[PDB]
């Protein structure tokens, strides 16, 4: 029953998910002046060449592009990570207007949207077990700004008409998530949480410094989705982001000087 409305949004979540007020909640503001370069960070390895996308689903909160994670087909390694993390899905958070939509902020700047590529630590065997561990997940976050179109996003944009409402899904095979990345893999990293209920504190966040550009037309199509199910009163799927949470006892590290 949680959502992003006045009556079920981020201010209400703690009543059913008390970890909402926990010690390593996400997202956070990334103060670039306070973040410190970490020479101990290993190079980041995004290995998506054998990725097998399967399906796209409107879950009433966002839309997920789901992958076959039964083998090491698309994995994230290196950086702050120990071991291998397998891609299970990606999704976005976005705003009603171009000036808001991201979950993380950079020196308080909000981007139009934010892409989350979600991975689980293979040493735990399955996603469900991984979310019971402090190092169970790694989410690669990428900011979206409005400018030129992102060609690798267009296939996603064009399928959205078929998953307008909650519970709808469509085939989404043969999609290459490499087309959603910027040129640079420079990043910030910190320990955090899922940004939606259940808000579990299992995530190593890796947030890329370089945003991708998407066109106004592309993001406008995100905003035509519905939070509601078919037949129900239309509630546009917009502003599905949690604001920045207290940093508490955490340091954000940078991979770059
Ligand atoms: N704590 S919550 O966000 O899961 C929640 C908010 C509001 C309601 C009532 C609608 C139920 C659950
Ligand atoms: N809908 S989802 O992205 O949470 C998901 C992706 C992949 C598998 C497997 C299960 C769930
Ligand atoms: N909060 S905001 O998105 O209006 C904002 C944008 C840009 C900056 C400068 C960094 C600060 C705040
Ligand atoms: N927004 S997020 O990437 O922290 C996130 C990833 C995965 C889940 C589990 C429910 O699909 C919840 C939130
Ligand atoms: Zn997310």
């Amino acid at each position: 029953h949680w959502g992003y409305g006045k009556h079920n949004g981020p201010e209400h979540w703690h009543k059913d998910f008390p970890i909402a007020k926990g010690e390593r909640q996400s997202p956070v503001d990334i103060d670039t002046h306070t973040a410190k370069y970490d020479p101990s960070l290993k190079p980041l390895s995004v290995s998506y060449d054998q990725a097998t996308s399967l399906r796209i689903l409107n879950n009433g909160h966002a839309f997920n592009v789901e992958f076959d994670d039964s083998q090491d087909k698309a994995v994230l390694k290196g950086g702050p990570l120990d071991g291998t993390y397998r891609l299970i899905q990606f999704h976005f958070h976005w705003g009603s207007l171009d000036g808001q939509g991201s979950e993380h902020t950079v020196d308080k700047k909000k981007y139009a949207a934010e892409l989350h590529l979600v991975h689980w630590n293979t040493k735990y065997g399955d996603f469900g077990k991984a979310v019971q561990q402090p190092d169970g997940l790694a989410v690669l976050g990428i900011f979206l700004k409005v400018g030129s179109a992102k060609p690798g996003l267009q296939k996603v944009v064009d399928v959205l008409d078929s998953i307008k409402t909650k519970g709808k899904s469509a085939d989404f095979t043969n999609f290459d998530p490499r087309g959603l990345l910027p040129e640079s893999l420079d990043y910030w990293t910190y320990p955090g949480s899922l940004t939606t209920p259940p808000l579990l504190e299992c995530v190593t966040w890796i947030v890329l410094k370089e945003p991708i550009s998407v066109s106004s037309e592309q993001v406008l199509k995100f905003r035509k989705l519905n939070f509601n199910g078919e037949g129900e009163p239309e509630e546009l799927m917009v502003d599905n982001w949690r604001p920045a949470q207290p940093l508490k006892n955490r340091q954000i590290k940078a991979s770059f000087k």
